[PDB]
């Protein structure tokens, strides 16, 4: 059984490297039309490894967004991958889990992968595996980089994925689910569920590059914020609060 895997992570999460070695000289340099491919093996699996560019988000909300982001994005919204990798960085924990945030909120099914265990050690910083996963409702492997025993770990991990756990990640304010939903089904229903009340949330905070995605869902957004606007000061600011709120309780409890 094939599997499609992306590989995503910060910027100098140890990405690069953990692709090297899980692909050895199984691999080819393309473009996204500069695209990493790679093979290797499970016990069950012909594991297909696309590395994604490196990024801290799928998107940015105040801002300019990047090539690379808009890459990652797309493919991530593509559907190609049967599942990812998701590289963090245990040394910067909490800065690393809004990209994860994201990728959980859109329920791509997904593998945590704990990296530069050493550094986080050598910064004091211990972090509690089962905590972790629990909360995120996703497996989470430390790679242990002695005798590559992470490796195995996650080529293990693999051959017993399954889907996420269906776990409440943010608690958002119940107007604002209710605004994102029926924004939600107004979108093209090619998406799923899950995704379009996503896409809706980005709507309600801002994100610019989400109405790409929505369709027709932006000609009602303007009447969805002013009744938000009645019932909550700034709903944009909940939605970020929210997120801050939730990654910030699971890094006091982990870390």
């Amino acid at each position: 059984k094939k599997l499609t895997i992306g590989l995503i992570g910060n910027p100098n999460s140890g990405k690069t490297t953990l692709f090297n070695q899980l692909t050895g000289s199984r691999q080819r340099v393309g473009n996204w039309a500069e695209r990493k491919e790679g093979q290797f093996s499970t016990t069950d699996h012909q594991v297909t490894l696309v590395d994604l560019p490196g990024t801290y988000s799928l998107t940015t909300i105040s801002s300019q967004t990047s090539l690379d982001e808009q890459i990652a994005c797309h493919y991530i919204l593509s559907g190609d991958a049967d599942l990812l990798i998701n590289v963090v960085d245990a040394s910067n924990l909490e800065r690393n889990l809004y990209l994860t945030l994201q990728l959980l909120e859109l329920g791509i099914p997904c593998i945590v992968a704990l990296n530069m265990l050493d550094i986080a050690e050598k910064q004091n910083i211990r972090i509690e595996i089962d905590a972790l996963s629990a909360r995120l409702g996703c497996p989470v492997i430390p790679l242990v980089a002695t005798r590559g025993r992470g490796i195995e770990a996650l080529k293990l991990a693999i051959d017993r994925y399954k889907a996420n756990e269906n776990v409440e990640l943010v608690h958002y304010a119940q107007p604002l689910l209710n605004e994102a939903d029926s924004l939600a089904k107004v979108m093209p229903s090619d998406i799923p569920l899950k995704q379009r009340r996503w896409l809706g949330l980005q709507m309600l905070e801002g994100d610019i590059y989400s109405r790409a995605y929505a369709g027709e869902a932006s000609q009602h957004l303007d009447a969805a914020l002013a009744r938000l606007r009645n019932e909550m000061d700034d709903p944009a600011l909940h939605i970020a609060d929210a997120r801050y709120q939730c990654i910030a309780a699971i890094c006091d409890v982990v870390s």
